[PDB]
C-alpha cells in the first residue's frame, strides 16, 4: 500500500463524520494494527493493563460536549482525565474554535520574518494577566520547549556570573527532552539517556530545609546555585501539595543566593488549581514561569515562557539566541488569547475551586468508606488525585472507570496514583455522577479482590 | 492606544476583536501597527525590532504581517502583497493556506483537534502508516511532536537508548551543521554563539568538517581507541543555515558505510531539507541512503500546523516497547497536526511537487547563476538543490543591501543562521512559473540598485 | 646568568657544606630569596612576610636541630610546632627511620618495578596486620593526594559495573589537589579556577548524618546513585573540625545501607597522630579504603598507601597494571614506612600523642579564657590541634609573634586564621610547657599591640 | 603475626647486607606469599606470562654494578629496562647517592614554612637547562603529578581566557590519576574509571593535519582548546616517532589558536633521547615542561613541572591554588641536582645518541635475520623496542631475555613490542653482551616455534 493511497484513505476518514458499522470495525483493526507495526505495540499493552475486554483498543473518534468523548462507537465518556491538564475550558470551547477558525482563514502559521500581531498581542495580554514583573514572553510550542527556555534563560544570565548549577526536586516532572530530563526527577526517565546536562540536583519536594543545605553547600565548594525549579503542586508526582509557606520559603531562599526561580505551571496553570495560577495562593512571584497545555485552550499546541525583565533581557542584543519555527504561530496565538478570554469572564478558576472541593470532598467520602482499596484522596482545585493501596488495585479502578464510561488514568511519576483532572466547565450533575461512578467502581473492586 | 494598565481580559477582547476583522482600515491599520512595535519592544523583544531595522530601508522594519494573498504571496497590515522566497525558512513546500490542507484541518476541527493521550487515536496510526510507507527502506515506526528540536531531541533519546546498553556514549556532529535550540539538540547543533551561553551541553558531544569522510572516519577510529565509542553520528543532507552548503557526490552513502563499519546509528536531519524541497521527497534519496532514524518537521505541517516527526527502524525504535512512557510529549501527533500532514502528504504526491522543485529549482538557480556572473561586484556565488538556495555575497552588508532592497521590491528573503554572507531562496515548492522569473527580475533589479549604490 | 651545569656544582658543594660561617649565609639567604622571586614563586615570599616580623620573612630553613626542631641557616633554632602540616610525627631525622633508610640505600634505593621487591610485600604484609578488620590490601604511591586518586579509582573500578557513580565528599574536606582529589576537596578557592572538575561530586556538611542521608536518598531517587563516600575522621585544612561521636560509625552504617563505599582520608589523622594509630580507631570504624602519607614517611621519605578490603581492591587483580604509579612503594619510601610503624608502636607514641596533646590543648583553653580578647576557641583531639583567633589579621600576628619567639606554627588551607597546632609527636613535656609560654606571651603582646592604637 | 612483630622481621631484614641460602629460600617465599594476599595475586600472574617457569619468582635484591640488578639468588642482571626510564645515570650513581647522603644528614624533608634553598637551587638550575622562557618550575614526586600541575596551570590560565577543551593523542600515556588519566590514551586504562574530566579529546600521534582539524573544529563550535598535550616521542605507546617537523608545527599550531602547548617529557627527558631534552631535537620550548622518573637520578621519587613566566604567575598572588605536601624536598632536590650535573659533566645525553644508534643497529641486523620473529627495531637514543610479530612471541623473548638475565619489558600501550630502555651509562661491552643475548633468545624463540 503506496503512501498516495494512505494519505487518500486517511483524508477520507477525516472527511467523515460517522460511521457505519463495517467502516467502524474496520477503522478499529487498521488502528491497533498500525498502533502495533508503526507507533507502539507498548501502547497497546498499557492500555490492556488499565481496562477489560476489548476496551483497551477503545479509538477516540470526536467530541462529544464540552465535558465528554465520543469514541468510534458512538460511545460517551465524560472526561475525567482532561488530557492531562489541557482541557480546562472543555472540548471544542465555541470562543476557542472561533477565535483559531477565523485565524485559519487569514494565516494559519507566520514567515516569523515580519512582525506578526498575535505574538504581540498574547505578549501584552500574558504580561497583564501574569503576577508582579513578569513582562516578556517566549513562545513555543509545547511544556518541555517552554522549559528549555526557561533553563537557558536561567543560564544566559547566570554563568556569566559564575552559577551553573540547578537544584530541582524528587517527584518533579517538567518534560522530556534532554534539557528538560535533567531537571525531570523519575530515574526510570533518566537513565537510560545518561549522561544528561552536568550540575542539576535534587533536594526533597516541599522541604525548605533540605534546599537550604543544598544552595549552602552549593555556594562553599563553588559550585553556586543558577536556579531553582519546581512545580507549585507535583503533577505526574502524583498530585503533591507542598506545605503552605513552601513556596513563599523557596522565594525568599533564591532571594538570599542570588538564585533565580522557576516555577513549572504547565500543568497547575491557566486556572486549573482554582486560581489562574497556583502562585497566586501563596502570592509568589518567580522570576520565570512555564506554561503550556491548557494555555492552547484545547485546541492548538503552545508553550509560553515569560520572565522579568532582567531576566528575559539576555535575549534582546542577538534576538535568535533562542528561537523556535512555530513558536507563537498565529493559530496557536489564537487559541491562547481566546481561552485566557473564556477563564476571565466565565469566572473559571474559581468555579474550579468549587467544583474541585466537591469532588474532593466526594473522594474523601469515598475513601473512608473504602480504605482495603483507598490510600487517600488529595488535590487543590480541579487538579485531584485518588491514591490507591497498590498499583493493581489502581489500574483496576482506572479499568471499572471506563467500563462505566467515565475516562481516567494515571500519573507519570507515581504507579499508585490515578488522576482526576476534568475540564473546568464540569457540570454539577457530570461532578455527582463522577462520584457516583466512582462509588461503583469501588464496590466492584471490593467483590473481585475479595473472592481473589 | 489599548492602555498600558489594561486588565488581561481587556487585552485579551481588543485581541478577539482584531482576530474577527477580516480587513483592516488605514487608521485601523496604523494602530495596530503602533501598537505591536510597542508591545515587541515592552513584551517580546526589542532587539528584533532592531534587526529589522538592518535588513530593511527606512519604514519597511515595522512590515506587520498580516495575511496570505495566494499560495506564494504574503499580504501586511497595509494590504503590500509580498511574493515568499522565504518559505517560513522551509515551511510553507506547498504554498500559503493550501486549499486541501486547510480543509484537513478545518474538517478535523469539527471532530476533535486535540486527544486526550489515553485512548487509541486513529490519526497518529495513520499518519505513521503514511510515513513508513513514504520512507525508505527499515523506516518503519514514528514518534511524533511539535517541532524540529523536538523530533532530533527524540531522534538523540532513542540513539542513546539503544547504545548506552552496548556502552556507546558519544555523538558526532558536523561544524555549521543547525538541529535546534532545545538544550540536548544544542548540543549537536555548531554555531559558537548559539552554544556558548548556555555551557556546559551535553557531555561527550563532538564536532567535525562537514563533507569529510576522513575527518569522521578519524573521529569515530580515535573515540574507539580512547575507549568514547560514539553512538551516532548526526547530519544534515545539505547544511540549511549554514548557508545551503552540498556535501561531495557519495558523502551520505559513505557516513552510511562508516556507521555500519563502526557500529553507530546514522541520524539525518531532514527538518529543512525534507518534504519534497531539493526535489524529491526526502534529500536522502538522491544517493538513495537509509539512516537509522530520520528527523522530520517544518513542512511537514503543510504550513499549517507546527509539528515533528522522528522515524526510525523497528531495530532502534523498540527501545520503546517495554516502556512506552519512556518518551512522550503532550501535544504530540494530535489529531490537527496529524490531519495537516496527510493532507501535505497527499498534495506533494499528488501535484508530483518534487519533480517540480528539481525543475524550478534549476530554473532560480540557473538564472541566480547567470546574476552571480554578471554582478561579481557584488555577489561571491549562488548555490543550490531543488528549491533550496542561496546566494552568497562578497561582503555581509551587501547580503543585508540585498535583503534590503528585495523586500523594497516586494519580494521575501532572509538571512542563514550560521552564515552572515548568505541570503537564502526557499519558495513555495507551488511558486508559479511566472512568479519565477518575476523573481529573477527583482533580484537583477536590486543588484543593479546596490551596484550604483557604491558608485555614491 | 650560570650554565646548568655550573648551577648544580655550586648546589653540590652547598650540599656538602655542613656549616655555614656569616659570609656563606648572606650570599646564599640573597640567592634562596632571589630565586625563589624569579623561579619558584615571588608569591610565597609575600606570605610569608604576610606572617612574620620584620626581617623573618627571609628565614631560610639549613637543617635539623634535635627530634623537634629546626635551624635557620643563621643559627637560629626553632620548636617545630608545624610538624609539616602532619608529617614529622616521629621529629626531625629520627635515628630508626634514618638508619634504615641509609641501609636501603646502600642496598637499592629505588626498583626496576619488574621483579618482586621485598620491602613493598613486608609493608603491605604490616599494613595488613596494622590496620581494622577486612583491610588487606594496599597499594603505594608518593603523596597524600596520590593516594586518594587510588581509592577514588578502586571505588570506581568496583562501582562501575554495578551502574554507581556519585561521590559525596563533605564542605570543610580537604582531600588533595590533584584533580581527581580536587573534585572531592571542598574549598571554593582551590576548585573554581578549575573546573570543570569531575562529574557528579557532590558535598554534604560534615558531621551531619541526616544530611548525609537525604543525599543518598535523593541520588538513588533520580537514578544517580552514589558510588562511594569520601571523608577525613577529622577535618585537618578545615581547621580541626570533630565529628559529633558516633558520626564515623552512622556513616559506615549509612554506606553499608546504600550499599556505597566508605573511604576514609587519613592522610592527615594517621600513624598516630589524633591518640590512637588510626583516627578510625577511636569509635572502631572499618572503612572499605583507607588513605595514608604524610607521617607514613616517618618525615625522611614521600610515601602514600591507600589500603582497602580483597572485596574492594581485587578489581586490580586481573589486570594489575590497571592502576599504577611509578615510584610508587620504592625500597626507600618502604624502609622509612617499615621504621616509622616500629617507632610508633615501641615507643608508644600515639598514647603520648594523647597526654602531650591534652597538656597543650589545657593550656591553649587557659589562654583562651584570658584573651577573648583575641581567641575565639582552641580545640583539638591529640596532637592535631588548632587555636582560632578573632580576626584573620590578629591571628597573622600570632604566627608572626611565635615566629619571633623561635617557635613555629602555621596555618590550614580551607579557613581563615585558625592556627593549627601539629608538633612531633616527640614534643618533650618541657618544650610543650615551652610553647605554651611563649602563646602567653604572644597574646600578651598582641593586646599591648591593641591597644597602643 | 602483630604489625611490631611484621616491622621488626622487616627491619632486620633491611639491615641484612647478605643472604644465608636458607634465609633466602625464606624470604623468597613469604615474597611470593605476601604480594598474593597483601599487593596484587595478579602481578604474580604478570610475572610468569613473560618468564620461563620459576624465573617469574625472582625478588630483586641489590644494584650489582652501575648497570646491573642482582636477585635474591645472586643472580645478576643487565639492566636494559632501566625501570621504565628512571635509571638513566645507572643504579646507585656515586654522586646522586653521595648528594642524598648528605643531604640526609641535614634535613631530609622541609617544614614547608621556612625558604627551602635546594628548591630555589633546583628551581634555578632547571631555568637554565630548559628552552627559551621556561622560567619557573613546581616540584612534585611523579609523572602523574607533574602532568597535573600541567592541566591545572593551562587550567588556571585558559578558564578566564574562556578555554577549556584539552586535546591529547592516541596512543600516549600521561599518567594514572584522573586528571592525567583524561589525558592518556588507553581504552583500557580509561573505561572502568569514567566519566573522566569533560572536555579532552585524541586527534592521531603525528598526524598534524587532524590537529589542526580539531583545533579548528573547536574553536568553530565554541569548545575552544585550552592546552594541547602529548609526548615528543611516544614512550608506552611503543616508541612511536612523529616525522621530522611535526612538533615544531604543533608549537606553530598551538600559536596560531592560542592554545598552551604540554609537552610531556617524564619518560623521554633526562637525556633519554640523545639530548637533555626530546624537544631539543627540533629545538621546540612548549609552555609547560613535565618531567620526572630520571630526573631523581634513579635514587629519589620527584616530579616538576616548568613553565613559562606569562603562564606561571597564575600561581603568584594564591602561591597556595596547587601545592603538594612532599614536593621539592631537600632530598629529592639533591638527588636531581646530582642527575644534572652528572648528565652534564659526563656528556650523558650524547652518549646515549651514539650507543642508541649502535644498539639500534644490532637489532635493525636481528630484523633482518628474523623476519619470522621480528617485524621492526626502532628508537630514539636510548629509547628502543623491538615490535614482534605476536604478542606471544614477544613474551617469549621477554622470558628467553630474562633466562639470559638481561632484563627487558613490554609497553604499556602496546602489546607486540618490547621496550630496550637501558640506563645511558650502558657500557660497550655490555651493549654487545645485550645485542648477543637477544640473539641468542631470537635462536631458541626460532627453533622453538619449529618444534610447534
Ligand atoms: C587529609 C588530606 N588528604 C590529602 C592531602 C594531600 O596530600 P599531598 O601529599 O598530595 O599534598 C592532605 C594534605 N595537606 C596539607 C597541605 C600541605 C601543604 N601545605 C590532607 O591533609
Ligand atoms: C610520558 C609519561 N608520563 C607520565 C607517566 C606517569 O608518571 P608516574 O611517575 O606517575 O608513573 C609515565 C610513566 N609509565 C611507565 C610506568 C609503567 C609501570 N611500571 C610516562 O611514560
Ligand atoms: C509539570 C510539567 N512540566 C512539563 C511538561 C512537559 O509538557 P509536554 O509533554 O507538552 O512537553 C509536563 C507534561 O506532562 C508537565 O506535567
Ligand atoms: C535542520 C534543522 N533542524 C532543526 C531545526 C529546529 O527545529 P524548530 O526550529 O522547529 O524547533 C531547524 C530550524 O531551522 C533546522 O533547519
Amino acid at each position: 500500500a503506496s503512501a498516495l493511497a494512505c494519505s487518500a484513505h486517511a483524508l477520507n476518514l477525516i472527511e467523515k463524520r460517522t460511521l457505519d458499522h463495517e467502516e467502524m470495525k474496520a477503522l478499529n483493526r487498521e488502528v491497533i494494527e498500525y498502533f502495533k507495526e508503526h507507533v507502539n505495540p507498548g501502547f497497546l499493552e498499557y492500555r490492556k493493563s488499565v481496562t477489560a475486554g476489548g476496551d483497551y483498543g477503545a479509538v477516540e473518534w470526536q467530541a462529544g460536549s464540552l465535558n465528554t468523548l465520543v469514541d468510534t462507537q458512538g460511545q460517551e465518556f465524560i472526561d475525567c482525565l482532561g488530557g492531562f491538564g489541557i482541557f480546562n475550558v472543555g472540548h471544542r470551547n465555541p470562543v476557542v474554535v472561533s477565535a483559531v477558525q477565523n485565524q485559519l482563514a487569514k494565516q494559519p502559521l507566520h514567515s516569523q520574518e515580519l512582525l506578526d500581531p498575535l505574538r504581540a498581542m498574547l505578549a501584552k495580554t500574558l504580561a497583564a494577566l501574569t503576577p508582579g514583573k513578569l513582562k516578556y514572553s517566549f513562545f513555543c510550542n509545547s511544556g518541555t520547549e517552554s522549559v528549555e527556555a526557561a533553563l537557558k534563560l536561567a543560564k544566559a544570565y547566570q554563568s556569566p556570573r559564575g552559577k551553573f548549577t540547578f537544584i530541582a526536586t524528587s517527584g518533579a516532572f517538567h518534560g522530556k527532552s534532554l534539557g528538560a530530563l535533567s531537571a525531570t526527577a523519575k530515574s526510570t526517565f533518566r537513565k537510560p539517556f545518561m549522561p544528561l546536562l552536568p550540575g542539576f540536583r535534587h533536594v526533597p519536594f516541599g522541604n525548605i530545609e533540605a534546599m537550604r543545605t543544598a544552595l549552602n553547600e552549593c555556594k562553599k565548594t563553588g559550585d553556586d546555585v543558577a536556579a531553582v525549579i519546581l512545580e507549585p503542586i507535583q503533577g505526574e508526582g502524583g498530585v503533591i501539595l507542598p506545605p503552605p509557606g513552601y513556596l513563599t520559603a523557596v522565594r525568599k531562599l533564591c532571594d538570599e543566593f542570588g538564585a533565580l526561580m522557576i516555577l513549572d505551571e504547565v500543568q497547575t496553570g491557566m486556572g486549573r488549581t482554582g486560581k489562574m495560577f497556583a502562585c497566586e495562593h501563596e502570592n509568589v512571584q518567580p522570576d520565570i514561569l512555564c506554561l503550556a497545555k491548557a494555555l492552547g485552550g484545547g485546541v492548538m499546541p503552545i508553550g509560553a515562557t515569560i520572565a522579568t525583565e532582567e531576566v528575559f533581557s539576555v535575549l534582546f542584543d542577538n534576538p535568535f539566541l533562542h528561537t523556535t519555527t512555530f513558536g507563537g504561530n498565529p493559530l496557536a496565538c489564537a487559541a491562547a488569547l481566546a481561552t485566557i478570554n473564556v477563564l476571565l469572564e466565565q469566572n473559571l478558576p474559581a468555579q474550579a475551586e468549587q467544583k474541585g472541593d466537591m469532588l474532593l470532598d466526594g473522594f474523601r467520602q469515598l475513601a473512608r468508606e473504602y480504605p482495603d482499596l483507598v490510600q487517600e484522596a488529595r488535590g487543590k482545585g480541579m487538579l485531584m488525585a485518588i491514591e490507591f493501596v497498590d498499583n493493581e488495585i489502581g489500574y483496576n479502578f482506572a479499568s471499572e472507570m471506563f467500563r462505566q464510561r467515565v475516562l481516567v488514568a494515571g500519573t507519570l511519576n507515581n504507579a499508585k496514583t490515578i488522576r482526576i483532572e476534568p475540564p473546568l466547565t464540569l457540570t454539577i450533575e457530570q461532578c455527582e455522577l463522577v462520584i457516583k461512578a466512582a462509588r461503583k467502581a469501588l464496590a466492584a473492586m471490593r467483590v473481585s479482590v475479595e473472592e481473589a
